[PDB]
């Protein structure tokens, strides 16, 4: 019942997310964007969910973890349940699909989740794409001057064009009401792609927050007692 959004800012054309464990590049807009994204909602009594693999908790510096304002998850397979309390602001879970539905009971959620964002792993994504509802991509390209960083971490950009299309028409209307963006929704080609959505340009890089929505599923099925 509850919408569940893989959150990512990805650079193109191979939509390269990591390098050595940290994000290949420091971009405080989009830092900003995914900030607030997360942390805003349009009912001021909820809270969103952040889910993400361990190996990117650790890579949040200290001082910022967990996430304010949010729901932190954090699973590893050598956690203990499906979703456990372990520190004030901090879930444990030993697995990203029993603790996503564990997060859906209205009753242990009261219904005070708006939304749960998955916030990455390589990992985490790769086995999203069937979870999520949503994807919430800032697509970055390095500006003619700029060196493409060094990458060994990619969003499965296939799985995501298979199952999903870009609905970035509505990621105004998508996001939470109260953010306020800079740019108009724009639609350029690069490299033989069809980029759209809302434009920033930060250091050496233009991105652009875009919207991927599940495509439309034929119905074979309907489970009948
Ligand atoms: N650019 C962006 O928008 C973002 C980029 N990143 C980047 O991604 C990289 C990190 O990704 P990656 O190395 O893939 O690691 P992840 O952050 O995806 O963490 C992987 C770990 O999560 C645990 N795990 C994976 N699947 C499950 C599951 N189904 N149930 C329970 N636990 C599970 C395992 O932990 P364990 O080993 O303890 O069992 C695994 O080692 C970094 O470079 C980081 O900078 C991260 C977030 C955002
Ligand atoms: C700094 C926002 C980037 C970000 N951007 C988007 N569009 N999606 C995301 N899921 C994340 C993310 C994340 C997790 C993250 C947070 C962080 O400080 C808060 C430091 C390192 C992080 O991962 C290595
Ligand atoms: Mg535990
Ligand atoms: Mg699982």
């Amino acid at each position: 019942k509850v919408p569940v959004v893989g959150i990512v800012a990805a650079l193109l054309p191979e939509m390269g997310i990591g390098f050595q464990g940290n994000l290949p590049w420091r971009l405080a807009k989009e830092m900003k964007y995914f900030r607030e994204v997360t942390t805003l909602t349009n009912d001021n009594s909820k809270q969103n969910v952040v889910i993400m693999g361990r190996k990117t908790w650790e890579s949040i510096p200290q001082k910022f973890r967990p996430l304010p304002k949010r729901i932190n998850v954090v699973v590893s397979r050598s956690f203990d349940g499906e979703l456990r309390k372990v520190e004030d602001g901090i879930y444990h879970s030993n697995s990203l699909r029993n603790c996503l539905t564990a997060l859906q009971s209205s009753l242990a959620n009261e219904n005070k989740i708006e939304r749960i964002y998955i916030i990455g792993g390589g990992e985490i994504y790769r086995q999203s794409m069937d979870l999520a509802d949503h994807w919430l991509i800032t697509k970055i390209m390095p500006l003619p001057e700029t060196t493409i960083p060094q990458m060994d971490t990619f969003l499965q950009k296939q799985e995501l064009e298979q199952r999903f299309y870009d609905n970035s028409d509505k990621l105004v209307d998508f996001l939470p009401s109260s953010i306020q963006l800079e740019g108009r929704l724009t639609s350029q080609e690069w490299n033989g792609e069809l980029v759209k959505g809302l434009p920033v340009q930060e250091k050496g890089y233009q991105f652009y927050f875009t919207l991927y929505t599940k495509k439309l599923e034929h119905h074979h099925h309907h489970h009948h007692h």
